[PDB]
């Protein structure tokens, strides 16, 4: 049925996931560069670790939910 | 089958039961109070994936 998960589906799955893995790659960069410069702009900290864990928390499920459809 | 959906259910259930267990973990003091209900829902799904799964495994043998 259309609810299970196609070989099209895991390689649209795969594109996502590969798109994000690198804008993931580019906020982990950037909190870097923000702990090496403290103690400058570290009223930026929380915000900038926020947006980092929503992006990595986001690739996550995603990399999970391909582990469960390739099956 | 299609037992095979339901395991896919379970085992995106059980992943998502997990990482909120391991937060609220991670988290304490904060909401410990929420603990016990969510080990006992966790557990719950983990339980009902062994078994559907142990299922699936004797149907595809
Ligand atoms: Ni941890």
């Amino acid at each position: 049925t259309d609810n299970n998960p196609t070989p099209e589906a895991v390689a649209d799955l795969k594109k996502k996931v590969r798109k994000l893995n690198s804008k993931a790659g580019q906020m982990k960069m950037d909190l870097h560069d923000l702990a090496e410069g403290l103690p400058t702009d570290y009223e930026n900290l929380v915000e900038t670790a926020e947006k980092t864990y929503e992006i990595f928390r986001e690739l996550d499920q995603l990399k999970k939910k391909l582990n469960i459809w390739e099956e």
